């Protein structure tokens, strides 16, 4: 039997304190009421502005694997039961959002009552969730306002962006005149967003809207006038202090190569808002960077307290394939 207590003694190591994580990353006493076969609604992680019909394909501890109805299983993805990116059946119609129907359907063609009959299934109960859009909005951020944001797909770019939607306590960041595949959900403390004018005060180049006429001479004031849009007010931005994870601290993290697994991990390197994860016993070739507030990193003990299997360090110490670290 593997235990953190014994491992720390053996390695003469320390864990990353629970206080370093967000409450949502650390909470272990919540029940996961989702069951295999339950259907629901959710955003496509690779297309944050789109909503699809999803089915619980697997349950493990406080996590569940979701399947896009009608599409290939290669698109399946895992989330935690407290994910704010899934909603109960009927949410889209109740909140006025659009649905991308199951493969083989047209949008006019979808009705939850009929679909459940056709699939002889049941929708996940409303109480099973966390976001159904009854919550406090993000103060100061309204649809239509503009701001500057980092393109997470092209990290060196800070661009002209807009708030295109607000759901409970989060808002959707959209890159002006770029396709919505670049959109991503945020909250007021995100270190990836800044008020209009930030780049100029920092000396950083600002990426104007796609194909903006004479891009070199882009001027926020002129653009705000052309669009009649307001800039998100400066007071609304509540910058988050850099995290306090230190190199070598131990924790638990979802494996990026096989998301069904969670392994014993160590902080390999650090940035102001991200940490580099290294899986104990493994080579460093699989090490990866991840946001400090990412939903897939947790404090030691998360797995055992939630009922999820934890992969112990890989054995072999260099003599076995993929080891050395
Ligand atoms: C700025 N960012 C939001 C989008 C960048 C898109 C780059 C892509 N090669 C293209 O030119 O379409």
């Amino acid at each position: 039997s593997w235990s953190w207590e014994s491992y720390l003694e053996e390695q003469k190591a320390i864990t990353a304190p629970v206080s370093l994580f967000q409450d949502s990353q650390a909470v272990t006493h919540n029940k996961n009421g989702f069951k295999l076969g339950m259907k629901l609604e959710g955003i496509d992680p690779q297309h944050p502005s789109m909503y699809f019909i999803l089915t619980v394909a697997e349950v493990c501890g406080y996590r569940l694997r979701l399947h896009f109805d009608g599409y290939s299983e290669c698109h399946d993805f895992w989330v935690n039961a407290n994910s704010p990116d899934i909603h109960p059946a009927g949410w889209f119609e109740k909140t006025g959002h659009k649905l991308q129907p199951p493969k083989g359907y047209k949008e006019e063609e979808f009705s939850w009552s009929q679909y459940l009959r056709s699939t002889r299934a049941q929708a996940a109960p409303k109480h099973l969730f966390v976001s159904q859009s009854h919550s406090p909005p993000p103060l100061g951020f309204q649809v239509g306002m503009k701001l500057e944001a980092v393109d997470r797909m092209n990290p060196s770019l800070v661009c002209v962006a807009s708030v295109t939607d607000v759901v409970d306590s989060r808002f959707l960041v959209h890159f002006d005149n770029w396709d919505d595949t670049y959109d991503y959900w945020c909250d007021p403390s995100s270190p990836y967003i800044h008020p209009v004018g930030w780049c100029q005060k920092q000396g950083k180049p600002l990426t104007p809207p796609q194909d903006y006429p004479d891009p070199d001479n882009f001027c926020w004031e002129k653009y705000l006038e052309e669009t009649g849009a307001s800039a998100v007010p400066t007071w609304a931005f509540k910058v988050r202090p850099p995290h306090s994870f230190l190199v070598n601290m131990k924790l638990e993290a979802v494996d990026r190569r096989n998301p069904a697994l969670i392994r014993v991990a160590s902080v390999e390197d650090v940035e102001d808002h991200r940490i580099k994860i290294h899986f104990d016993g493994w080579s460093h070739g699989y090490d990866f960077w991840i946001d400090a507030d990412h939903p897939d990193i947790h404090p030691a003990g998360w797995c055992s307290k939630t009922g999820h299997p934890l992969q112990p360090p890989l054995g072999g110490g260099g003599s076995a394939p993929s080891t050395g670290g």
